[PDB]
């Protein structure tokens, strides 16, 4: 049962990713799992509640993924430099979970349960960028700016710039995305010393 | 005429899709909200991604005939800047639904080819725009040099960035801290020292 819910999750968000979460119906999942419709009810009276605990798992998954990369790290730059890599659209998973935010970003404007577990992954990721640079600052190695300005300037850029990828902007590509993040970072966090 | 039928039914559907959502809004809601029916609605738009495309289009028209209104007396490309970032707010009312609707079509890009190349071709005039206006504001010597390309996607992916978290509710935000720091951004990495 804790099993049979798990599968129906990480189905429904494969579907959700990659053929969007309106165009996904109860029976595409059971088809793509082999159960029933009823089965899938029985688990998730209604499709919000497949997205809603899908979006939960995946946040759990990720904060998860990066503890695991930033455990050992003690240097703030290395720091920074690794969180902005695990945002990137890379092929596969990283990919397939920024399709999913972006649907989360058109939801949250319609349903306050996705906005409020939107918002409050938000704030954690944004705060991991804060404490960071201040991380930084402290050690010396970024320049003293108010952190927040600068985490949300960040955030911000990092957000735009998986926009123009996923969308095919002319020229963008995951590797220019992560070259123009690094070239931020050493410009503009950096301390020029 | 037949022309006044085509564009009521656009200019409803526009207004249901940025505040119902796109997948939400049923062809009889916007007869309802126009008063005729289905039929006459198919007619012009044999289905509903050819409603969304054409609202589309015609938006892309309305947003750049606006442009050029507010910009057409301003030759200081400093102002020229600020009132092009200013027309990218979402503030209340159409900018606001126009914002709704674009987050909609970077989910819808990523699936259907046409919205793609239609949004594509929308966001590379506006990159365009904003790599002109910063060469035009260091031939006056207002701007720093700097490379304007990289500058243009900075900048245009800063203001989707913001824009996200002003629609989602991120705490603290407003269209007037977006403005605020937008201007931050301009007058500290592009006015010239
Ligand atoms: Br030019």
């Amino acid at each position: 049962q804790s099993e049979a819910r798990r599968r129906i999750l990480e189905t429904a968000w494969r579907l959700i990713a990659r053929r969007g979460y309106h165009n996904v119906r109860i029976h595409d999942i059971a088809s793509e799992l082999g159960t029933s419709n009823a089965t899938i009810h029985y688990h998730f009276p209604s499709k919000k509640d497949i997205l809603l605990e899908a979006l939960r798992r995946n946040v759990k998954l990720a904060f998860d993924r990066q503890v695991a990369e930033l455990h050992t790290i003690a240097d703030a730059r290395e720091r920074l430099v690794r969180l902005v890599e695990l945002q990137l659209p890379t092929p596969g998973l990283l990919r397939d979970e920024w399709s999913v935010w972006l649907q989360v970003w058109t939801e949250s404007t319609l349903n306050p349960k996705i906005r409020d577990l939107y918002n409050d992954a938000y704030d954690r990721w944004y705060q991991t960028i804060a404490m960071t640079i201040r991380t930084g600052q402290k050690q010396g190695v970024f320049r003293d700016q108010d952190a927040d300005e600068l985490a949300t300037r960040l955030s911000a850029l990092i957000d735009g710039l998986g926009i123009q990828v996923l969308t095919g902007k002319r020229g963008c590509s995951v590797d220019h995305m992560r070259q123009h993040l690094n070239d931020f970072i050493e410009h503009n966090i950096v301390e020029r010393r």
